C-alpha cells in the first residue's frame, strides 16, 4: 500500500524521493538516508562530461583509445569498438543509455576521476553525493560504508536542476535529457510502473546486496513532470535485484502525487 509496506514485503531498505515540479508536494521514504548509488552516478558523470565542455567545446569530439585490459565487467559497447576508440559523447552515450561500466571508466579518466565527479555535485548544490571509487569496485555497496553514496533527495535535486533548471546551458540541458530518454536497460523498472502515455528519461543503477536503483524524470502527457529517485539495497550480500520493487515504488509515488 505504501512505501513502508512495501519494503517490509520485499525485505532490506528502500529509499524514495519522488517531487511533484507544479505544487512542490513529495512521496518520501528514508529520503535523507544515505544508500549505495551505483550506476546511477552515470547521469551525473556526463553531466559533469557536458559541463567540462562549456569551456573547452571541443572535449565531446576528442576520441579516446582504450585496450582489452581497459575493459571492465559489462562493457557492451565498448567491447566493440576496442580497434576504432569511442568519441567523449560516444562514452557518454554507452554509460548512460546501455550502463556501460567501461565508458564510465574511460570518461573518468579524462575528466579527473572521482573527485572531479563529486566536484561537480558541488558546483550544483549537492553536498550529499560523494564518488569514492571506479567501475566496478563502486558497486560493492556494503551495509554501513559511505563511499560511493548518495541520498534519494539528493539525487532527486541534482536532477530538477539539470533536467528542469539552469544547471547546465541549454545545449547542454537537451543533450543530458536525450540521453537519459534513451535509456536502452531500464524497462521493468521505473518505466514499469507509469503509463505507456508518460515519458520517461532515468538511470538505472545495480550492485552487490542486490541494489536495485532508478532515478529520473517522469513526463506525463498532460500534467508538470515528476522527479523521482529510488533507491533499494538488502541484507544479503548474494540478494538478487529487484526490479518489480522499483515499479511497485513508482505506482505508489506516482499515485500519492496523483
Amino acid at each position: 500500500a505504501s512505501f513502508a509496506a512495501l519494503e517490509r514485503a520485499a525485505g532490506g531498505r528502500l529509499g524514495v524521493c519522488a517531487i511533484d515540479t507544479a505544487t512542490g508536494r513529495r512521496a518520501l521514504h528514508r529520503a535523507d538516508e544515505r544508500f549505495p548509488f551505483c550506476s546511477t552516478f552515470k547521469a551525473m558523470l556526463g553531466a559533469a562530461v557536458l559541463a567540462q565542455s562549456v569551456a573547452h567545446p571541443g572535449l565531446l569530439q576528442q576520441r579516446v583509445t582504450y585496450g582489452r585490459s581497459d575493459l571492465v565487467n559489462y562493457s557492451p559497447v565498448t567491447e566493440r569498438h576496442v580497434d576504432t576508440g569511442m568519441t567523449v559523447a560516444e562514452l557518454c552515450a554507452a554509460t548512460i543509455q546501455y550502463s556501460d561500466n567501461t565508458a564510465a571508466n574511460e570518461l573518468m579518466k579524462r575528466i579527473g576521476g572521482p573527485a572531479a565527479v563529486t566536484a561537480y555535485a558541488r558546483s550544483i548544490g549537492d553536498d550529499t553525493f560523494r564518488l569514492d571509487r571506479w567501475e566496478t569496485e563502486l558497486n560493492t555497496a556494503l551495509p554501513g560504508d559511505l563511499r560511493d553514496t548518495t541520498t534519494p533527495a539528493a539525487m532527486a535535486a541534482n536532477l530538477r536542476v539539470l533536467v528542469l533548471g539552469d544547471a547546465l546551458p541549454p545545449a547542454q540541458r537537451a543533450q543530458l535529457i536525450e540521453w537519459l530518454r534513451g535509456n536502452k536497460v531500464g524497462d521493468k523498472r521505473i518505466r514499469a510502473g507509469v503509463p505507456t502515455g508518460w515519458r520517461v528519461g532515468d538511470k538505472t543503477g545495480t550492485g552487490d546486496y542486490g541494489t536495485t536503483n532508478d532515478v529520473g524524470v517522469l513526463w506525463p502527457p498532460s500534467r508538470a513532470p515528476i522527479v523521482l529517485a529510488v533507491y533499494y539495497t538488502q541484507t544479503r550480500a548474494d540478494a538478487k535485484a529487484k526490479d518489480d520493487v522499483i515499479a511497485a515504488a513508482t505506482r505508489i509515488a506516482s499515485a500519492t502525487l496523483a
